């Protein structure tokens, strides 16, 4: 019903008349009016989830990136995700790269994006969480929980004090931390996923996150690409089991283009999402998984768009999921659609809840 309007009428239109940027501009802008009516599907106690000190109500979140500043962070807990990750944040304002810097590929239920962190930087995105703040701690205790994703400033020296700045900014306001070190549009950025770099980022990140005081104090996570040679992936999980990374988001946008991409803009460079992505995604899910021998939280993320999907990244070792490509071409139904299709689906194969099937591919 309200999924084929959004699908096949109402979508198309606004792809129609608005340029991909312009279309998540007023996404964004009407989802923090609340414009958009409440999510109709309550939450089975088989989707709750315990990880990273916190509930997760449901398992299914919104991934950085649609909410880069903050700004439409309880408009998106009504669309029925179970958390919010805003980002990535930057330390001063930056404007990104020059339009156009996103793109469409619907004959491949696709994206391809090269934004370059456009952030409002992190005092504007602080004074903005804090003037909610008090209504995010309820929202955690019921089991909602935010994600802010920190990265690095184009024109900075020190990639790890740029991460060092916004864990003592922003970490003091989030349930979790996210240090990004795999997004394709910053160059050098990548770099920082090889071992020694990877571990004196880390090693900085975790003690100014350990200087806050203990109610304030986020768990860190680090997301990684899904481009990793088998070196990287080893000597990243070898990482994370040293310095007691708390986990892993997997995973970014690919710089890979995949045989059999249809859509025009598929040349385009940047950082590809969506269906392309999915498989992946879910089998750098798998080895992260088998490498951390299950003890690293994994949130499982790219090509997300149903159920099935889902619980092949939970399956694979995934705690939690993330979406955010679905949404540009399902709209917001895509989000009751996920959790009722998961939700039948963990009946159908005979677990009682969410919790029961992570990892379940590894036994
Ligand atoms: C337009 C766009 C912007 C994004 N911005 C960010 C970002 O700022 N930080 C980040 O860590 N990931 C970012 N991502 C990556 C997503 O969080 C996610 O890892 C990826 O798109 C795979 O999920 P999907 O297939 O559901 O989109 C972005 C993705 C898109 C499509
Ligand atoms: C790149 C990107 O972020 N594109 C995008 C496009 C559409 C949407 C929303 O589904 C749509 C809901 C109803 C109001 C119009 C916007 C979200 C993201
Ligand atoms: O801002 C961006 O360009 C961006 C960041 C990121 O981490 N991933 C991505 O696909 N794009
Ligand atoms: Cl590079
Ligand atoms: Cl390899």
């Amino acid at each position: 019903g309200d999924e084929r309007f959004y699908a096949e009428h109402l979508m198309p239109t606004l792809q129609g008349l608005l340029d991909p940027e312009s279309a998540h501009r007023l996404a964004v802008r009407f989802t923090s009016l609340g414009l958009l009516p409440r999510a109709r599907f309550q939450d089975s106690d088989m989707l709750e989830v315990r990880v990273l000190g916190h509930k997760f109500r449901n398992p299914v979140g919104i991934a950085a990136g649609f909410d880069k500043h903050g700004e439409a962070v309880d408009g998106l807990y009504k669309m029925g995700f179970g958390f919010v990750e805003i980002g990535s944040v930057t330390p001063k304002p930056q404007e990104g790269n020059p339009r156009p810097r996103v793109f469409r590929l619907p004959e491949d239920q696709a994206v391809i994006n090269r934004y370059g962190f456009n952030s409002h930087g992190l005092s504007v995105v602080e004074h903005r969480l804090r003037a909610r703040q008090q209504k995010q701690a309820k929202l955690t205790e019921d089991g909602l929980p935010l994600g802010v994703n920190l990265g690095k400033n184009k024109t900075s020296v020190d990639a790890a004090e740029d991460y060092a700045e916004g864990v003592r900014v922003l970490g003091p306001l989030a349930d979790y931390l996210v240090v990004n070190v795999s997004s394709p549009n910053t160059a050098g950025l990548r770099s920082l996923q090889g071992k020694a770099e990877l571990r004196r980022l880390l090693t900085k990140v975790l003690q100014e996150r350990d200087g806050l005081r203990r109610v304030h104090r986020p768990a860190v996570l680090v997301k990684i690409a899904p481009d990793l040679t088998s070196q990287d992936k080893e000597d990243i999980a070898s990482v994370v089991k040293e310095l007691g990374i708390d986990g892993l988001i997997v995973t970014n946008t690919t710089v890979s283009r995949p045989a059999g991409l249809q859509g025009a803009l598929r040349s385009e460079t940047g950082g590809l999402s969506g269906k392309p992505l999915r498989d992946l995604s879910t089998q750098t899910i798998r080895e992260m998984y088998a490498l951390t021998q299950g003890r690293v939280p994994i949130i499982g993320v790219g090509g997300v768009s149903s159920g099935q999907d889902a619980l092949e990244k939970i399956r694979a070792g995934a705690s939690l999921v993330q979406l955010y490509t679905a949404l540009t071409f399902w709209g917001p139904p895509v989000v009751g659609k996920v959790k009722r299709e998961l939700e039948a689906l963990l009946k159908e194969q005979g677990f009682g809840g969410v919790t029961d099937a992570i990892g379940a591919d590894h036994r």
